[PDB]
């Protein structure tokens, strides 16, 4: 049981609503702006909320879709980036990450862990801070110099995760079940990746950079695809070896990688 | 042992600051007065009231308790000593109780989150270094922006780090007086997080920054205590020193100094 | 006859903005208000304080003597109805007797004075048209600037001008209507000046500027009735005509309205 902030659209001129309609204007966070090559003289169009109530509880967040009495993809993706942002779902996310990679680091060789755990041990840091700031906002009062260098931390981090993600299959022939648990972690790490490209694209809205925010949504998800596509060929390669000669869990779990593959809810995150 | 501090010198402001001040239109923080939020009642863009003037004070560093005899006051010399003088005795002797820590922690495989505690003392003391160098000059936004960004990321991983350890004889009482010197040196380090953020022009961040972080503070708080109630009796020579430490856990959990540092 | 004016609506003003009025922290002129000099409590670079809210307000224009039932609301309102409707009649009936006082002072060869008082009504109209554009709009200062020179200019030049007059039957009865209502106009037009002052940003030069130009004002008026006291008795059908207009001359050295615009 959490209260977001949603556009209250009857507050809202209905212009704007008729020129987002027919694409000359577009919406990311309660900021409406113009649409590249479709401004009518340079720069931001307009930023009004109203209360709405949604139940936090293994709960289908895409909550949304009934949530439905007015103009349908469009609000569904509004009502969920609210989700996204205001509210503690991706915090117990990633403190279930957190602790998914406490149980790994003991269930390892000590020289096949290397540095990777660490890795995202600190990019998670980085993403809660990043949610945390998201948290502490003037609209009055721009904080360019601290949003600047969270994004550059945030882009490498990404860049790294998406290089070296998928070689943490190795783990599985590198134990001290198990596989279960290395291809669970590696799904959720996964199925985390779209929430914090989503939060990249808000902060960098919050800066007024809005074109910026929809093309690093597009070139991010195009990476996090790719690596998606990798581990789609990599379970199409393994569930035969991984469930004859090596029950129930593990294939809830390759259940589980087909869902993160047809996630509605990443899709909408990534436009 | 004898420090000389700069408290505001209120026989130097204008009465009618102080009046505003007590009716609550305006907030101070570490020598700026400034207007609350959705109270500024002047037109202008900014809301920086005033640059208090100050005067010197002499403390004996051998703390929340002799001056202010003239709730807000002693939160200014708290705040002052926090910030011109003590907190990097504790992060020395922080830093000294990391190796010892680490023998005791290596089966869990971990061992990263000591490497950025050490960076984040690093970090906190840089900050302490800015600050006094902003006593006389102007704060640089350049500087102090990827700053803070690298606070709020250590911290948030550090609040982590307390989390497991409360989650894993004499290795207790080694673990537990890491855990307890580590929480009660947090709540100073976000004070000087949000010191930088006044410095930058940005108090309303200050003061919401200050709410959030000490709200995952109290958070890991509140862990450290359900598992000091539930642990007490199934861990009692050695006795005498596990209770002292239950003791300084005890004290750490009314400490009026974080709490006064956390509003 | 009906006029609807603009003043300030003090039901959506913070009191403490009114206590800081009358505290002299803070000044007030048509809707603004500032500092005052050297009162600045606040850290910062103009002297703004507030725009007030404004209110309508009805008033019969059939002027000092209803309104302010609820010395500071009597000048706003003055200077309300001042400049946003009363003076404009006032410079039509001095424009219509330029041509007969024309008649009586030809032989000082001395008429272009009568043409740079007719300029300077144009100036003062274009001036209150201004004023008029800047009720809703943005003051324009490569415009009120070149105004504001010539409006000085043609102040001093006219106080000149009825120094000369002074100097120089019922051709008493004409000059002295004449001098008596130019006169009565100079404080009106004094009020506009700093108006316009007050529009570009420039209160204190507003504040003085009416000083100033006020005890300029002031001795010209002082010349007139040295004048008067000596000459009324050396000039008594045509006496109730001149006695009215000593009447109107004592009525003009005790003008209220002109000290209230005055300050
Ligand atoms: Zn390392």
């Amino acid at each position: 049981i959490k209260t977001i902030m949603v556009p209250d659209w009857d507050k809202v001129d209905p212009e704007i609503i008729e020129l987002i309609k027919s694409g000359h204007m577009r919406l990311r966070e309660g900021i409406v702006y113009w649409s590249k090559g479709k401004k009518l003289d340079a720069g931001i169009v307009k930023h009004p909320f109203k209360e709405m109530t949604v139940d936090l509880s293994g709960v289908n967040v895409v909550l949304a879709k009934a949530s439905a009495v007015k103009q349908a993809g469009l609000s569904t993706g509004i009502i969920l980036g609210a989700i996204v942002i205001q509210t503690v779902y991706l915090s117990k996310k990633l403190e279930k990450i957190q602790a998914s990679i406490d149980k790994i680091a003991v269930e390892i060789q000590t020289q096949n862990q290397l540095f990777y755990l660490e890795k995202l041990s600190s990019y998670i840091g980085s993403v809660m801070a990043a949610h945390e700031l998201l948290g502490i906002y003037q609209e009055h009062d721009p904080i360019p110099e601290i949003v600047g260098p969270l994004l550059v931390t945030l882009a490498q981090q990404r860049n790294e995760l998406c290089t070296f993600l998928m070689k943490l299959i190795g783990w599985i022939e590198q134990g001290n079940e198990h596989a279960a648990l290395i291809i669970d972690f590696i799904t959720h790490v996964l199925d985390m990746m779209p929430k914090a490209i989503y939060i990249e694209s808000t902060l960098y809205t919050r800066l007024g950079h809005y074109h910026h925010a929809d093309t690093l949504v597009e070139t991010a998800g195009a990476k996090y695809t790719a690596v998606l596509q990798a581990y789609r060929g990599w379970a199409r390669d393994s569930y035969d070896n991984l469930l004859t000669g090596s029950n129930r869990l593990l294939t809830n779990k390759f259940n589980d990688i087909k869902s993160l593959l047809n996630s509605l809810e990443n899709k909408i995150l990534l436009g």
